[PDB]
């Protein structure tokens, strides 16, 4: 039809990639995944409650934090309910249902009304106590009033979805072989000899290696040689990768899955365009080929074809000594970055039913399996069929994440990690979502349980689905390595989210494309900002607003908010290397009880996915702290990669950098004075109440950021990259932008404000040291979780292209090993290194 061809053409523009494109493909896998995902998508669309889908309430089952409780004086919460123009402040209990709060409204003077948060497409509905709604919790934390507009449900017809579209391998004792025909590149000019190393890999584990003779590095090098491996064909596991690498030293690589998605041994002829190494990475593991056929290195190979095909079948007492049990338990209580030795692995494997009794043992036990041995692998599966302990176990997200990393390539190992994730409520899925999307890079096949968990969760909740879109779209628009997989996963989502989200995504995508042009132009007018730039900006925004540009769009980093018209007078270009656009918008919603403006920074030039990852991890730290009743007042500002080297960032209101506070100079030229931050703080606070409230928030936020940045290894920052709000909330910005050194930014200007300038102690600095220690020890209760996120982040987001060594930073900084008091002391040390010390690093940067 056309019809369907129009839709597909719609889809393509949203995704920013053509899933029907069959040009950079050498098999069926992608098309096969497209059709495979029809079922899971249709089962979730059909099974969806349409009423709750449309109103997407955002709730949690977590207790309301202690902190939080102390903001509810007499078991009471006030809710102001608007209707045209009148508004009454009902009195409510924290366990009252929105059902109960509507009866308590009509009786306190046609059932079809919901409470809608004023100024936002956010609903307080369903069978949840009002205190357990995240908006309600947001309000309680920030000391704001809870304003709701009594109105009519959203019509679920707007979310309507358009009706849609052998010889056994274990009988083969032959050793496996690949013919290397040759390599061909259109131009050399690196400025030698070369060989091809051929690896049989299973999830980063090298099973097997054969290599070619060196030959001179011409534009074309023929070999043309059989490389016979030590490994039999019957022992090739599912997920086995043929990895082909070109040396002198590593210059190019490419991969070919040896067992395909239909369980068939790969046969025949391939010409494969390779990826280049650029002067330890999820990129190294991709099954995708370079689409750039004009410029890339190519390798030509032949797989030992047999006119008969080869599948891959689908698998159908005693007691431990006391001291070996203790040997084992010591292994199991060791952290994720701790190397297993050959001995440890053998102990793990020999005593593998004992090991199964401990869910924490599983990464290390599955890391002790010989995946290059058909019979051992078979015994691993017999083991995983015996899973009562794993299934009864309390979800541990840290443990589960670990089974979904680069070390686990077996479908069946990974499927029990996803099994566990099913029990996460939507609030927790949102916390981990970007890390779960990224973990899709460690999957061998396009269609995986993980991909289907993400799809399912995205289709079941519009807030999840919103972030799944942008997170997937971000990767598609800058990862050639994975854009084909992620595009197929994104199209799948897109075919089940409903007509209204499709409409919304289009406008957002449209707004974003318009603003890209508008900032490309301004970057190039402005050399390394003049009248005739804020001429041509205010000009271009006008000639768009006003054009062309949508009447409203949803804010991608905060989908409950809708932006309307530009505030053209408030829009500047920031005085910065990359000329970011500071934009401000009118809020589309009339029921918005303020006049405040929606601020959005748009920047070309930098890859914003690193920031995303760090910001997401800090939010995890806050939920970790929340479990121990600590609020460190972070501001993990919104920030979304929207396409290639572009994206938007939340303007935090009433906020300046610390540099600007100092640069009302001060006599440059140079450095720096201790009061000023405090005077600015007094200058911005009216009452002595608010001032001291501000000094307090400062003590918490400073502590949060000192801990959070130290653990992540990104605390040695210059103060043009540290901001503070008028109410005292300190925050770091711009994690892109990742001797003498410093573990964090605690400069004399922060110390004054705490009242310990020049150099002694004070009540506030005493609180600071105490809060830092509690915070630090709380994160350490979750050492494993943090070690896995950090190591995943580096591998999926941090070029570099990183080395077991960069990853080990965090265990050092988390002082793995140590006890509560040696760790308390370590961090109290770090607080002292900053004090010594003072302004040198800030001054030093001046030095240029
Ligand atoms: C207003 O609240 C903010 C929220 C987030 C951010 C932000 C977060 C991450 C990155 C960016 S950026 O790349 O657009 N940024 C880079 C650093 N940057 C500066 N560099 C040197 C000196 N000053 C700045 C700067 C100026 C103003 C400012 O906000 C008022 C923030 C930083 C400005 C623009 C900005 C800035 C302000």
């Amino acid at each position: 039809s056309e019809e369907s061809q129009a839709f597909q053409r719609q889809l393509t523009a949203l995704i920013g990639y053509d899933v029907t494109d069959v040009s950079n493909v050498h098999d069926d896998e992608l098309e096969f995944t497209r059709r495979g995902l029809v079922t899971p998508r249709m089962a979730e669309v059909a099974s969806r409650d349409p009423k709750l889908y449309a109103m997407h309430p955002w709730v949690t089952s977590k207790p309301l934090p202690e902190y939080l409780w102390k903001k509810i004086a007499n078991n009471c919460i006030f809710i102001v309910i608007h209707r045209s123009t009148t508004s009454q402040t009902i009195k409510v209990s924290p366990d009252d249902t929105p059902g109960a709060i509507l009866q308590s409204f009509f009786t306190k003077m046609e059932q079809d009304f919901v409470l809608r948060v004023c100024g936002r497409d956010e609903y307080l509905v369903g069978e949840t106590p009002i205190k357990n709604f995240q908006w309600v919790r947001h309000c309680l934390k920030n000391g704001e009033e809870i304003h709701v507009v009594l109105d009519t449900p959203p019509d679920p017809a707007l979310d309507e979805v358009r009706k849609e579209e052998t010889v056994s391998l274990w009988d083969c004792d032959r050793k496996f072989r690949v013919k290397i025909r040759g390599i061909d590149i259109p131009v050399l000019p690196r400025n030698l000899t070369v060989f091809v190393e051929a690896n049989i890999q299973h999830g980063q584990q090298v099973l097997c290696q054969r290599r070619t003779s060196p030959k001179p590095f011409t534009e074309e090098v023929l070999w043309n040689v059989w490389l016979e491996f030590s490994i039999k064909i019957k022992d090739l596991p599912k997920g086995a990768l043929l990895n082909l690498q070109i040396y002198c030293q590593l210059l190019y690589y490419v991969n070919l899955l040896l067992i395909d998605h239909r369980f068939l041994l790969r046969r025949g002829e391939y010409v494969l365009h390779m990826w280049q190494i650029s002067g330890f990475n999820a990129d190294k593991l991709t099954s995708a080929t370079n689409p750039d056929k004009e410029n890339s290195m190519s390798i030509s190979i032949l797989l030992d074809n047999y006119c008969h095909p080869i599948a891959l079948p689908k698998h159908q007492r005693a007691e431990m000594p006391n001291q070996l049990r203790k040997q084992l338990e010591a292994i199991i209580a060791t952290d994720p970055l701790n190397p297993l030795t050959a001995e440890d692995k053998e102990l793990l494997w020999h005593f593998r039913y004992e090991s199964l009794k401990h869910p924490k043992a599983y990464p290390k036990l599955f890391s002790s399996v010989k995946w290059g041995q058909q019979e051992i692998v078979a015994k691993t599966y017999q083991l995983l069929a015996r899973r009562e302990v794993w299934d009864q176990s309390a979800l541990d997200v840290g443990l589960t994440m670990q089974l979904l990393d680069c070390n686990f390539s077996d479908e069946n190992v990974r499927a029990i990690a996803v099994q566990k994730l099913e029990s996460l409520e939507d609030d927790d899925v949102l916390h981990y979502l970007l890390q779960l999307v990224q973990a899709v890079k460690f999957e061998p096949y396009h269609d995986s349980a993980l991909a289907r968990f993400l799809l399912k969760r995205g289709l079941r909740n519009k807030r999840i689905g919103h972030f799944l879109f942008w997170f997937l779209r971000s990767e598609i628009a800058q990862s050639r390595h994975y854009q084909q997989r992620f595009a197929v996963i994104l199209e799948a989502y897109l075919r089940g989210c409903g007509t209204a989200m499709l409409h919304d995504f289009t406008q957002q995508v449209q707004v974003i494309e318009m603003l890209q042009k508008v900032t490309l132009d301004i970057k190039s007018l402005s050399a390394e900002v003049s009248s005739q730039v804020i001429s041509q900006l205010k000009q271009k925004l006008e000639n768009l607003q006003n054009s062309q540009l949508p009447e409203s769009f949803r804010v991608p980093y905060d989908p409950g908010l809708k932006a309307g018209a530009l505030a053209i007078e408030k829009c500047k270009v920031m005085a910065s290397k990359k000329k970011p656009l500071w934009l401000e918008f009118k809020c589309a919603d009339p029921t918005a009880l303020s006049n405040e403006t929606i601020g959005i920074i748009f920047k070309h030039g930098d890859d914003l996915r690193q920031d995303m990852l760090i910001l997401q991890i800090l939010r995890i730290m806050e939920s970790i702290w929340e479990t121990e009743s600590l609020d460190l007042c972070l501001l993990p500002y919104g920030c979304i990669s929207t396409g290639d080297k572009i994206g938007m960032i939340e303007i935090v209101k009433d906020a300046t950098t610390i540099a600007k506070i100092q640069q009302s100079t001060v006599g440059n030229t140079g450095a720096f004075k201790d009061e000023v931050l405090n005077h600015w703080l007094k200058e911005k606070s009216p009452t002595e109440e608010k001032f001291q409230a501000a000094v307090e928030r400062f003590v918490y936020s400073c502590a949060g950021y000192c801990v959070a940045t130290f653990v992540l290894g990104i605390g040695d920052r210059h103060n043009d990259n540290i901001m503070i709000t008028e109410t005292g909330n300190l925050f770091h910005i711009d994690f892109g932008h990742i001797k003498e050194r410093v573990p964090f930014v605690l400069t004399p200007d922060f110390l004054f404000v705490m009242g310990t300038s020049g150099k002694k102690t004070s009540p506030h600095f005493q609180k600071f040291q105490d809060i830092c220690v509690k915070a630090y020890l709380a994160l350490r209760h979750h050492t494993n979780l943090l070690i896995i996120l950090f190591s995943m982040m580096l591998m999926t987001g941090m070029p570099e292209l990183t080395s077991k060594e960069d990853i080990e930073y965090i265990r050092d900084a988390l002082t793995v090993g140590k006890n509560e008091e040696d760790a308390k002391k370590y961090f109290l040390d770090q607080i002292e290194v900053c004090r010594d010390k003072g302004w040198t690093v800030q001054f030093n940067w001046f030095l240029h």
